[PDB]
């Protein structure tokens, strides 16, 4: 009755993409969500709209969007909840947007076994 | 001798610079490092170049540079390694260019408690 999905911004470089499909790989294998879809904003299928009507599509009541993102800018704050009709497509069920990704102390542990080439 | 140097893309909403400065903070709180400056790429101050020069003005002979992205684009492996003149102002230093954050197993545990409103 939950269904995840992972919202990514998309480049003509396949980077971006590669790296929504495999963390939705990765929280499938959590097996805490019964759906999981990812749509990229820009120039990439799937698109938002895409995933979550296939989310609907799967009998998915409520929709947790996440956006994949380290801070706010325009795609977070302007385009995606556009996208979603949640400013200014979907019947019956409510969209729940998340937020991004943030300063999270995990992020600086990222940070700190990258810079040593960790 | 050693500086550590956090670059990201800067938006003309404040937010991406903000998270660089408090993740900069963070890693300032934990103690590793003798220098540690942030850079944005456009949009913003500091740039990626004045915080390179910041850091060899403070006397850093190994400058790592990590990009705090989630994935590869054309700004990682295009423009800033071209800012940093590792391809087609530095002396006798080496500049440390790092990897990006990537499928890291703490982001699906970030997206997880992010979809949970936590
Ligand atoms: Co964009
Ligand atoms: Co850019």
């Amino acid at each position: 009755m939950e269904a995840l999905v992972l919202v990514g911004h998309g480049s003509r470089l396949p980077y971006s993409k590669e790296l929504l499909v495999k963390l939705a790989e990765k929280v499938k294998e959590r097996n805490l969500f019964p759906i999981v879809e990812i749509g990229l904003m820009e120039f990439s299928e799937p698109t938002i709209p895409q995933a979550v009507k296939k989310a609907i599509e799967q009998g998915a009541k409520r929709i947790i969007v996440v956006p994949v993102f380290l801070a706010h800018g325009i795609h977070t704050t302007r385009d995606i909840p556009r996208l979603l009709g949640l400013i200014e497509i979907p019947e019956d069920v409510e969209i729940i947007y998340r937020e991004p990704i943030g300063a999270d102390d995990r992020i600086v542990d990222i940070i700190i076994d990258r810079a040593f080439g960790r």
